[PDB]
DNA sequence: CCATGCGCTGAC
DNA sequence: GTCAGGCATGG
């Protein structure tokens, strides 16, 4: 995460909801603002979240009576992909997990916050047949709000992983907003080898394959994308390896492989997987940040959080925009 | 609860 | 052609 000087969202209040590790939480509150709810229902989450912030967000969404929730002035939602990603089965809303949208909107109804500040996967703007992004802009056009949807590279924003999310930031319409704008891209100067501990901190994620193929010889110039250098079994998701050279592959809530929810990385001569703390560093989390004490929890819950960097140029757009307010 | 071999979608 | 992005069943 970057540093903030000005603090555009001072004086405002948001809420947090599908909060996980809270990286909503830390992106906001850099630029100022002050959480005033949070909502998580995975026990693992919650502790970390408490652990980090003091505070145990309440659970079950879909139960809560949004008539209780307090007075805001920005909603934000990493909504559940599971339902939307190329990786799985894409029910959309017909899984459970694919209509909790439909829980924002049911709140966004009742507290009309000025701002809804929400991220799903790429695949979310392409689901059934670009249907899915509609029903979204629609539902939010009729709560009397403006749609402004974008997929973002996180590669493009000062962070090495190749982690591609649609953001879709809503302003009520009687504000008038006519000049937000997602960030613009700039040049990559972090690399994985930039990020990584030392060897002796990450000798027991050592993987020594006997059926290891290296299809590719390594890079000695970073470049900002991923370079696989060679793969393990059939190839498959947690079976291929990258140069730390390049960039990260996108990380995974529920990613499979011998090299599961990291990737596989050359370092040193020999493949590992990633620790906990390079995957929080990859997802721009400060090194502050506390991870949970069960690692198969803390890879969990940084494959499903959101890249802390990327939400903060967003925030500080959003704060400028409201705060442009000329006679 | 965790591990890991998919399995096939998307996108070039 | 070249690749990257959760589900199922085992323990
Ligand atoms: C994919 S992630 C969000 C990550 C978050 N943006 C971050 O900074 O870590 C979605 C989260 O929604 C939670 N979730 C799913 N269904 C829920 C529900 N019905 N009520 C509350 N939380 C739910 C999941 O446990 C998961 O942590």
């Amino acid at each position: 995460m970057i540093e903030i000087k000005d603090k555009q969202l001072t004086g405002l209040r948001f809420i947090d909801l599908f909060a996980g590790l809270g990286g909503f939480r830390l992106a906001l509150e850099s630029c100022g603002a002050e959480c005033v709810y949070s909502n998580e229902w995975d026990k693992y989450a919650q502790e970390v979240y408490e652990m980090n912030f003091g505070e145990k967000p309440e659970g079950d969404i879909t139960q809560v009576n949004e008539k209780t929730i307090p007075d805001h002035d920005i909603l934000c939602a990493g909504f559940p992909c599971q339902a939307f990603s190329i990786s799985g089965k894409q029910k959309g809303f017909e899984d459970s997990r694919g209509t909790l949208f439909f829980d924002i909107a049911r709140i966004v109804r009742e507290k009309k916050p000025k701002v809804v500040f929400m991220e799903n996967v790429k695949n979310f703007a392409s689901h059934d047949n670009g249907n899915t992004l509609e029903v979204v802009k629609n539902t939010m056009n009729e709560l009397d709000y403006s749609f402004h949807a974008k997929v973002l590279n996180a590669l493009d924003y000062g962070i090495p992983q190749k982690r591609e999310r649609i953001y879709m930031i809503c302003f009520r319409n009687d504000l008038n907003i006519q000049n937000f704008q997602f960030p613009k891209p700039f040049e990559l100067n972090t690399f994985v080898k930039d990020l990584l501990l030392p060897d002796s901190e990450v000798e027991h994620l050592v993987i020594d394959r006997k059926d290891l193929v290296m299809t590719n010889q390594e890079i000695e110039q970073t470049t900002p994308k991923t370079v696989r250098l060679g793969i393990v079994g059939k190839g498959g998701q947690g079976e291929r390896i990258y140069s730390t050279r390049g960039i990260a592959i996108t990380l995974s809530a529920y990613g499979g492989g011998i090299f599961a929810k990291t990737g596989g990385y050359l370092v040193n001569g020999k493949t590992r997987k990633l620790h906990p703390r390079e995957c929080a560093r990859v997802m721009g989390y400060p090194d502050s940040y506390k991870v949970h004490p069960s690692t198969s929890q803390a890879y969990k819950q940084f494959g499903n959080s959101v890249v802390i960097n990327v939400l903060q140029y967003i925030a500080y757009n959003i704060g400028s925009s409201l705060n442009f307010k000329p006679y």
